[PDB]
């Protein structure tokens, strides 16, 4: 037997050859990408033979042997049905009809107070899916480059915790939300800053990534770490949205000055720099396509779905989700985690990072919030979400009532 | 073919005919208990049949089959290693080996503000498993009846949510957690308690369920529903326990008085008797074992996994594995949530309910509380378990690192 | 030379005989009331010898000799205008005046949640002044029997410093007051209530007031206290208020228990008991008149000034007015203590009691309550009052600006 | 008869001629000082006589008149016994005896976070009284300058009141104290710092004088005010406390930066600045006899008690006096204003500025602190000072027990 030879007779139709729009179809019917860096040998292999013999377009079982013979564990799992999200066609016709109904949520007000988020127009509004399998779906503006802002905070917990561990960046922030109202507190009772989901913590956080370089080398290692986990997918940088940032953040340099005299950030830290350093981060370009890869990488224990590279530990990955679930969303949170039960985090520029443990990764964006800060459509997007599927937290696995369960067929 | 055949043949191993012993050993091997209801068909032909013979114990294929066809796919199931953990007797050995490494954590006071909880013994420690397909395992104290006390707060929220629904129960308590100095206040900004693991919560939740019937009515009813979730194993009720809160509890009348000034019942509620009520309710007695299976219920979306009833909504089981997460352990919930990443539920006679979703129920027990009020034993096996198993909810089925996965072989 | 007689020749004018007539409205000018009990011998001596010489009505040397003797020394110091307003005439025109302005004040909402506050008229609006010489004067709805309700907390607090000392009361009570939202809680940091103006620390000083008799004597002992410090003016007690107050009192039984299991409570404390003698006290009666005696003993160093009986010590009624002066207007203390600056203090049926250290006493009584709690004609009133008169804590009896200053004349 | 004539008298004793320095013994024993501004042209005409007659040194009722003519009605009331403690001589035995009695409480520690504060001794201490008329004495080091630190916030509050009225100072800052432990935040609920004597609500005032102007004419201005306070007594700066100051006050640039973010400051404001001028400010030097005269000016109505100068308006000295007895003492406010009744301001170099209304002011000095931050010495004899005499706000002017009163003879 060969196991590029019983793939053949699947696609084959008991027929004598393959045309190679019908392999292109088929292969990009499971949702992956013809472009998937982990399909890169068959598809040069593809595009050399549809040179070689203009003589086509025709593959019998040897010409297919030769092409994806380099692929085949990865190319089969897709054709069996193997994938965790088996019948991808029908699940993307569900995002699409859970966009729409998301789309007529016109209510919430543009982040104004800098005017770099004040351009972007309401009308913007797009979702891209990445799952733990690589298999890609996006509907709407998903092209369109946007800051990260406070959806950055998560991604720095784990570089944090990837370098250095769990005991040692618990040293200096918290693991717990705070209160409804210990909104406006910088630090909890043991004089730590409550989490990293929120601007004290995630400042401290900050101060912790790669110490004795200078601010130039950090923002490369924290980028390089970024473009891992989007599978080398748009990572960039707004050097406009950052000095409007540096230039209106009064509020972040009352946070640094009261971490530094109460002694929070590592000894032999400069807190006016690591405050650069800080708005840097929140100026990180990302565009739904890119960043559903990076949650789809927290989604997928730590390795990122779409090259099979290890980007984060599973202690790194782990302690973010844990901390998304109840600090991500602002005063939202609470609710958040009861209705939708998702890991997820949200930003002024109108981001929610969203993770479906062991499924996949989301990227909601339209800059509209409502009054506690979080994109209007994201949030009527997620608990549509979670109202249809059982990918709740606490949803069962076997007993769902009336959801649809897409990890499973008939 | 033929399913109950083609089982004789798994267990007979080619051979003539299947011994009673080595059938019963075969099953108990899965996890099954030989008592489970789901197979009483099963054991009464079993029962009949070992009188019809002392001339065995042997069984033919059709003697086998006569006995087997009334409860066929679920021992078919059982023996394929179809159950959420297929290989069960290696995974008891674990629990064995993080029991006994718990037991010799002797630190911790028992309470003893009632004189019936001074009265246990630091000694005991008990630890019961079921999983959602019924595979039970227990070491230690397990058959030891003791109180829920507020391990039964998520339960009757769960009855609450059941009957009347999330939009109602929630308009009389929160779903968030309170804040880790904000343990001393009893309602939070819009004037609801924080949430039902809460005693100003637990308080309003009692005060919801099955009203205009009288205390008695409601107690039998709340029974029944326990009933129910534990497959009918033992619930039972202290009177001494009862007695004691009872006479004990100005704390808990000060948060009555509070509540009803502030108008968080609903209208008609008599609230001096809803606190009688309420500490009925907190000396409900189980064993580990019966509570093994009341957590395992929640594990299963609300269907009892040794009777296959169905019990709860999945809307009231989704509700209380939520608030568990984030409310369960006292002081402890942040620091919990983080660490295991299981819904559970502590109390202070020493019970810790505990859940792992799709995979299992669980309850340990060991009087001596930490100084935040949780069993100390019990709070050092959960820990332990979860740094065994991938069982933390925001584990990664797939890329696990060095920890084992019972769901596979 | 003689007292009688050169008192005689003040009054008399040059001319031989001084008519009755002349000689009491001499009398009551300087405020004294014919009734008062330091003068009750001239007056019985004077009504005397109107019977027994119906041939008058007119006083020789000797015969205002026979009847003066016995009180000359509180009628000279009256007569030589030694009391501590000496033009009472002129003063009084000025109360007149600041009580025609807060008639004008008809806001407020009358105090509704029990039947016998609501059934008081929003037009009732009364003061009384008494001054720690005895002289009075009133205006308006003064002889209306009402509650004092929040109004007995110093009073009490007081009898029981009286009785036990300031250490060992204020280690059941602070003596602070809370912060403007430290409003909701009942205990301070120490397991303390607070201060005795707030509901729960008046309740736990209810308990350290005669202890190990029961609520008759207990109600007994403060009665007779209060007797004494108004004079034996107009005391009662409104059963039909402490009904209502019982069986409407969810909160204050909350505190009790909340209190109860504290230990806040002496050893031995019935805390049932304890809030039945509590709702007691709050529903003893004054009218105007008869309170502002009160206030006058606690301005006047505990010595009640119509009857000259020392009635508290003067370490219980230093620490009333300091306590009076922080917390006791509820959440108004703070504004009130800045801008009036007088020890006072509020209740629910409409009472202000206002005490003017070293000067006088004074009850304000309108039903209607502001949003915080005070009667707004009360509150009116008090504003006015210090506006006009340097009675201010902080005003200089010196250098007072434009202030008017009735302790001198010229 | 003749005003210079009969208190010739009142001191000739019947006598032909008064020595010179039986004049001088006779003035300094009812506590004014030779050198009392009101007092230089009679001390002009003295000097000026005690070189003409060498030939003396005795004045005739004439020569006496001579000079005396001019400071007549001050030096009546002097010696008639019409100063508002008429037996001064007594009066500063008993402050003798209580500065004796705290110098006995060596306990405490001096601020070590600037190297300036810790370099005071420990053993330093002193005391300084001045009356709303002119009555000094001195005991202890009370020529040591210091700086004034958080003693500065009332004058600075007063000047800006003085110079803008309560309704526009008090839109930027509350009148309250804030709450036992609501001391670690900044702003109460209106988005105003709680009130002039916190740091939060000193930085804000401090925003306020002599708006519009530059850092220098700024302090040019202040320290002009507090010369016409002091009577021209001792006032300096120190320029290393400045530095060091500014050098580590990250919490001050917290402070500064919330309020900026809360728009808490006039429009136009540069809030680095003004933490810069805050700074300058609060390196005022001052010595207990200099501070005592400040002192004074708020116990007399807004007029400096030694050279007759209005400095202050009535509306300022009343709220400055009200915000000084409520949160003049950091966390020991309450507890302060319930034993003493006095309003008083503390600072971190040890100094408390102390007011007794209508009678004296005072200014006591030793670096040792408590935990709450105020002079162990100092904080000692207020407790004492008030123990002794019916000064406390709410004793009786009258009725006061056992206790000694000044005012009376
Ligand atoms: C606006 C209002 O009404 N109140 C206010 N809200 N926020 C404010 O800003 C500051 C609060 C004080 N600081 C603290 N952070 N954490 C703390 N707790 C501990 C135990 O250290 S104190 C820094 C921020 S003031
Ligand atoms: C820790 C301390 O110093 N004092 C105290 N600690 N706990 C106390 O119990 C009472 C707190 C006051 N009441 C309230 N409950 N919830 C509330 N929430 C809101 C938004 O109003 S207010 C009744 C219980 S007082």
């Amino acid at each position: 037997p060969s196991l590029e030879d019983l793939l053949f007779y699947t696609i084959a139709e008991g027929q004598e050859k393959i045309p190679v729009h019908k392999f292109i179809t088929a292969l990009k019917s499971t949702g992956l990408r013809t472009s998937d860096p982990r399909l890169k040998e068959c598809m040069d292999m593809l595009r050399l033979t549809l040179q070689t013999t203009s003589d086509g377009v025709m593959l019998d079982k040897d010409l297919f042997k030769k092409c994806v013979q380099s692929n085949i564990v990865l190319l089969t799992q897709a054709f069996r049905r193997k994938f965790v999200i088996p019948d991808f066609m029908s699940f993307t016709s569900h995002i699409d009809e859970l966009y729409e109904s998301a789309k007529k949520q016109s209510g919430g007000k543009v982040a104004d107070y800098i005017p770099q988020l004040a351009k972007f127009s309401p009308d913007l509004w797009g979702v891209s899916v990445c799952t733990a399998d690589g298999q890609r779906h996006s509907t709407g503006d998903t092209k369109v480059p946007f800051c990260l802002q406070s959806c950055v905070k998560p991604l720095k917990y784990a570089i944090a915790v990837n370098d250095l561990g769990t005991e040692y960046v618990h040293r200096y922030v918290g693991k717990e939300p705070s209160g409804l109202r210990f909104n406006k507190l910088f630090l909890n009772e043991d004089d730590k800053p409550h989490n990293p989901m929120v601007n004290a913590g995630a400042i401290v956080v900050t101060s912790l990534i790669k110490q004795g370089v200078n601010n130039a080398e950090k923002f490369d290692y924290v980028m390089q770490f970024l473009n891992k986990m989007a599978g080398n997918e748009y990572v960039g940088f707004s050097n406009a949205t950052f000095q409007s940032e540096r230039e209106s953040g009064d509020r972040n340099f009352a946070i640094g000055y009261y971490l530094k005299e109460k002694k929070c950030f590592p000894e032999g830290t400069d807190m006016v720099g690591i405050l650069d350093f800080y708005f840097q981060l929140c100026s990180i370009e990302v565009t739904c396509e890119s960043a559903s890869v990076m949650a789809a990488t927290l989604a997928n224990g730590g390795f990122c779905p779409i090259t099979g590279e290890r980007v984060l530990s599973p202690e790194a990955v782990r302690n973010t989700l844990s901390l998304m679930h109840s600090c991500g969303m602002y005063d939202f949170s609470g609710q958040f985690a009861f209705h939708v039960g998702l890991p997820a985090k949200s930003g002024v520029a109108g981001g929610i990072l969203l993770v479906v443990p062991n499924v996949m990764g989301m990227m909601c964006w339209s800059p509209p919030l409502d009054k506690m800060g979080n994109s209007v459509k994201g949030i009527h997007f997620c608990h549509d979400l979670v109202s249809l599927c059982n990918f709740h937290n606490y949803d069962n696995l076997r007993h769902f009532a009336k959801k649809l369960d897409p990890r499973r067929e008939g």
